């Protein structure tokens, strides 16, 4: 048997050389630059059928695990489930992530490593699900213009962009996007983020991926802050926020994807 093959989309934010080293297939989400405005698009079921069949062929049909952006942020999952039903029962297993970014990238790396040791599809599936259940995703927005126009803030969350404050920490819970702090300076926002991750760590080492979009310096300052505050033996990785997501986060955005010892 050939190892199970792992596929994510670009929203997972895996660095290119990591995806390459671990043989994780990356499919890019769409950015349309037409006229002045940028917009984005999920993956169609047709592109996923092609992408999955190609990984099945390559892995001698011993299984594909697919990990895509949350079904509440994108039509991708819905396309993935349609493409997966085109193959024999359980050739393609679609993880229902309720997440995006390196919480998903992390689940994919754990699944790829297990696949490498000959783990079955079900077993790679379980590792991926367990990594996600123990993750959190926070985002610092340096401005709220692009998040507001994205359609991913429910009106229950904020009826008017004013309700977001000016530099909030956002968090994903149950797939959906929430305000974790109505902060107004980067300093206060970072301090609060560090606070939340620290509580959530609960004295145990954490794995952390810090994402940035045009915020290289800021992401460095935040990492430094998190190093001092998080339990000893925590590890830190840097990633670039997928340009598809950067369309909706705006410039200056910094994300923290964390995997913890325990459940929430
Ligand atoms: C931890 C990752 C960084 C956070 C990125 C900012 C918030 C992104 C909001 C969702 C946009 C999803 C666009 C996906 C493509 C699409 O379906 O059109």
């Amino acid at each position: 048997a050939m190892p199970v093959r792992v596929i994510v989309d670009s929203s997972a934010c895996l660095p290119t050389h990591v995806a390459e080293d671990l043989d994780i297939t990356v499919i890019n989400l769409h950015v349309m630059n037409n006229g002045e405005e940028r917009s984005t698009s999920g993956l169609s079921s047709l592109e996923l059928a092609a992408s999955y069949a190609r990984q099945l062929e390559r892995g001698g049909d011993d299984g594909v695990l697919a990990l895509h952006i949350s079904k509440e942020l994108s039509s991708t999952w819905s396309a993935a489930v349609t493409a997966a039903a085109v193959f024999d029962d359980d050739s393609v297993r679609v993880v229902d992530t309720s997440s995006l970014g390196m919480a998903v990238g992390a689940a994919a790396m754990a699944a790829a490593r297990m696949a490498k040791d000959g783990a079955s599809l079900q077993e790679c599936y379980d590792i991926a699900v367990d990594t996600l259940k123990r993750s959190e995703t926070w985002i610092y927005l340096h401005r709220i213009d692009e998040i507001w126009k994205s359609g991913r803030i429910s009106t229950a969350t904020a009826m008017v962009s004013t309700a977001l404050a000016t530099r909030p920490i956002m968090r994903f819970n149950g797939g959906r996007m929430e305000i974790a702090a109505k902060t107004r300076t980067q300093s206060k926002a970072f301090a609060k983020l560090v606070e939340l991750a620290q509580i959530r760590a609960d004295g145990e080492p954490v794995f952390i991926a810090i994402g940035q979009n045009e915020a290289r310096e800021a992401a460095k300052q935040l990492e430094e802050l998190l190093r001092n505050a998080l339990p000893e033996g925590s590890s830190f990785m840097s990633v670039d926020i997928d340009p598809t997501l950067a369309v909706h986060s705006g410039p200056g955005a910094v994300s923290v994807s964390a995997v913890f010892a325990n459940q929430a």
